[PDB]
């Protein structure tokens, strides 16, 4: 699928404040920092979602409805008529080109008709 | 098939307002937002379809009827006559070109007639 | 076959007014729209076919008869005489070219006569 | 065979007035149109064949007789003498060219005499 | 994943003050040096972490909350509309280009339709 | 064989006045036309052969006798002496060229001595 | 690992004062020379290590502590924000480029769709 | 063998006055023509051979005797001395060139040391 | 290993005063010459080794001690800090380049997605 | 072997006065001509060999003795000293070049580390 | 081995005065000529070897002793110090180059990630 949104960027605590085996502090502070980060993030995202989510959903639902009706019932039939004319053109175009092109490429194919070889193998 | 309409763009709620394991709000708001979006979309598309669909179908059915009659009963026989003349031309064109081209390419094919080699293999 | 007419453009109702899982109206309107489209198309194509088909068939049958007689009984024997002369020319042309060309390409073939190699493989 | 006439162009009724599953008229008219086309074609070709075929056959038989006698009994022996002289020239031409060419191409063949490699494979 | 932080740089004592079999001092000094290095590193990192970690976590949690809300609920729907228009353009663009391009590349494909060869193998 | 005459051009009745399944006349006229063509061809070729064949055969037999005696007993020994001198020249030419050429091409062969790879396969 | 220190230079006695089977002195002098070299090297390296090692270890431990704190807690979050913006740009960039590029490369792929060949093998 | 005379040109009756299945005269004339040709050729070649063969054989035997003595006992030892000097030159030439060339080509060989791949297969 | 001394030059008596099967003197002189050469070589190398070896060993042991201390305890930590900065730069550099480069190369990969072929084999 | 004399030129009676199946004289004359040729050749070569062979052998034996002594006992030791100096130069030359060259070619090797493919096969 | 003397030039009697099956003299003279050649060669080489061999052996033994002492005990340690500095330079050089080069070559590797194909085989 070409029109699929690519995956998000990992942002978890251990994926953004990342340490190796050589880097350490006190053990108990890790949980405190992680809890602070996670709860701040959640508490600030949730209120915005609750306050502003419905209106955007309504607006974009209505907009997509109109867009999809237009596409399905005015664009596709026109494209089909266009395709009819394209086929009519191809009927005249393709054979005429093949006439002049095919003999040359059939002739050039004779370069690969003389292969011969000998081989010997060993193993242990 | 060349003249086939390509697949649509995914637009479902979870495919347009997409989140990862790091992004969350309150659980119950998800269903509310999804229901609002889906029902708005359906209720706005259905009325337009009901009101305006039949006339477009009638018009394009009539148009396609005329187009297809023209194509089937005036274009294809003409193309067949054209093809007859094309074959007549090929009869004279192809052998004359092959005469001058084939000897050269048969001669050049001799470059691949001297392959020899030796090999040894091991495994464990 | 070079002179074969390419396949038609799909034009069925579900192949021109095409929808996905995300796009829906009322269920019953689909059958109404499909019936309107199909019956309009058929009723408009059938009358034209009935009224105008025979004359075109007669005319093109007569035309093709004349064309094919001309091709079979005046063009092909002439092409055969032409081919006789072409063979006579080739008898003199091909050996003379091969004389000067073959030694060079036989000599160049010696580039591929010194292949050697060693290998070892593993698997699990 | 180089001097063989290429196959004809398909011209049958269903191969020139061609329809798909989407294109239809009344059922009975198809047989009427096909019969009209086929019988017109046959009735117009047969009379011309009967009236004019024998004279063309006689003329071209006589012409081909003369042509083939000329080719068999005056051209081929001359070509054979020409070939004798060609062989005499090759005797002097080929070894002299091979003298100067072969050492270089034998030397260049040493580029492919140092292949070595290692591999490992897995499967499941 | 494109947006993943690359692994750290190894900095352990034996990985930064590295010696070979040819380089040696007294045995007991190795432990003294290693202990000094490790404990200095830990004692200086831990205090900074304890003193300054929470505020940075809070700030970046709040910042990421705002950023992610913006991305999820204002950018993606706009991109989806953009994709709708892109599909509409492709419907007209692709077949027209394929019409003129495909015959040429189908014709050029005939260069690989004349392969022949002979081989002989030996083993021991 | 380089000096072999290439095969004739097919000229039989059904190979020069050729028809397909779509092209037909009355059945009985086919045999009449074929008989006329074949018998005219044979009756015109046979008399010419009978009247003029022996003299050409005698003349070309005598001519070829003289030509072959000249070739066998004056050209080939001279070519053998020429070959002796050619070998004498090669003795001095080839080693001197190989001296300067071989080291370079042995050196360039080292480009293919570092191949390594890993693979994994699946099947069902 | 990109940031790993490469292996040392071999410096052992037999690896720096190296002889072959053709080069020999008295047997007993080899041990004397080896002992002198090894003990001088060890006695001069050990005192320097003992005298100067601890201070360098302390200094670099403190320095690395500060550096790693800076990297972990000020650089990585900024890079993550940068990555968010990069993803937003890619959403608009990639599909638009693929629209114009893919048809051409799909068309060019038709060059490899006409392969045919025949082979014969022998063994002993 | 480089100095071997290439095969003669076929000149038999059926190989120079050649006909196909489409070309025929009276049956009995074929044997008459063949006998005339063959006996004329033989009767004219045999007398010349008998009259003039011995003197040419004597002359060329004497000439080849002198030529071969010269080659065997004056040219080959001189070529051997020349070869001695050539070897002396190679001793100095080859190692010096390999010194400057080999490192570069060993270095360039590293381009083929990073191959990896995955595959899947199906059959029926 | 890059910093390993390459093998010596063979200098044994039979490897420097080398003869073939065609070159011979009296048998007993070979042993005399070999003994003279070998004993002169050994007697002249041994005294120099005994007289001058220890001082060079002492000097180079001391020198290498100082060099290795400098390398291990002043260069490597600095290189590690440099590597830290290099990683910090890469974090910003690599994703930005991949953004603009990957779509193009993914698109160009479509040239190899249309392979088809047919084959036939024989053996005996 | 580079300094080996290439094989002689075939000069036997049937290999220099060569005939095919189409060329014949009286049977008995063949033996007469062959005997004359062979005996003349032998009788003229043998006397020259007997009269002049010993002196050339003596002269060239003496000459080769002097040449080979010079080569074995004055050229080869000098070449060995030259080789010693060459090795000394290589010790300094090769690592320095590899330093600057290897990283680039290791980097360029990454072009072949992304191979993937799918296949399907059929047989009968 | 690079510094190995290449094999001698064959000089035996039958390898320098070489004849084929077509070239012959009296049988008994062959042994006389061979004996003369061989004994002259041996008798002239042996006296020179006996008279002049020892002094050259002594001189070159002494010379090689001095040369090898110099190489082993003054050149190799210096080269080792040089190698230490070379490694120090590489530590800084290689990662910096890999930083800018690797992303580009990883990106270009995506050209080989789209292979697909179909095949059919036959045998008899």
């Amino acid at each position: 699928d070409v029109y699929r949104l690519s995956p998000h960027v990992t942002t978890g605590f251990a994926d953004t404040f990342k340490e190796s085996n050589d880097i350490m502090g006190f053990s108990f502070m890790e949980k405190v920092n992680g809890a602070i980060y996670k709860y701040t993030h959640f508490a600030f995202y949730a209120v915005l979602n609750l306050l502003l989510a419905p209106f955007i959903a309504f607006s974009f639902g209505l907009s997509f409805a109109v867009m999809h009706f237009a596409v399905v019932w005015f664009v596709q039939p026109i494209m089909k008529l266009y395709y009819v004319w394209l086929r009519v053109f191809n009927l005249a175009y393709e054979p005429a080109l093949r006439l002049v092109c095919d003999p040359i490429h059939r002739s050039i194919a004779l370069i690969l008709s003389g292969i011969k070889g000998q081989f010997k193998m060993n193993s242990s």
